[PDB]
């Protein structure tokens, strides 16, 4: 696709020349080596003075050809506790839904600062996962402690 990759060339070009600090995204490689720009390989850092503090969290972006009409498929790799994290690792979130909030227009960089916001702000309107829903819901302290546990973890 002409139009993705062309799109997706520019935002490689914007990342690397401006990023949020701690955060990875790089495109992966096809079997014959060269780059895959439909394939990235991200990281985002849990934000500082906040339960997710300390953690480095792996996740993929896959994007189809009609991009950027349509948003990645953002996956945790691995899955990780949070209310609008589907146990597949998928990233529920507004921005990441065609028919919701997507816009062609936003970037790689606005995508994984949203998802950073979302870690440590989950909307418990459109639950993902049962579990770290049902404990956000009923005890906050047991949801940061796990939060807290997950982090550490997925330190670097
Ligand atoms: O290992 C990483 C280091 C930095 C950024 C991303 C990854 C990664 C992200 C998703 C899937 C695999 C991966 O290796």
């Amino acid at each position: 696709s002409g139009i993705a990759l062309s799109r997706l060339a520019q935002e490689r070009k914007a990342w690397r020349k401006d990023h949020p600090f701690g955060f990875v995204a790089v495109p992966t490689k096809n079997p014959d080596g060269t780059m895959n720009l439909m394939n990235w390989e991200c990281a985002i850092p849990g934000a500082a003075g906040t339960p997710w503090a300390g953690g480095l969290f792996k996740l993929r972006m896959l994007f189809k050809d009609d991009y950027p009409s349509s948003p990645p498929k953002c996956k945790f790799e691995p899955p990780l506790f949070h209310p609008n994290v589907y146990p597949s690792g998928t990233v529920c979130l507004s921005i990441l839904e065609e028919d919701k909030d997507w816009r062609p227009a936003i970037t790689i960089k606005q995508i994984l600062l949203g998802i950073q916001e979302l870690l440590n702000e989950p909307n418990i309107q459109d639950p993902a996962q049962a579990e770290a829903y049902t404990i956000y819901c009923q005890n906050r302290v047991e949801y940061e402690k796990r939060v807290r546990a997950q982090a550490k973890k997925f330190a670097p």
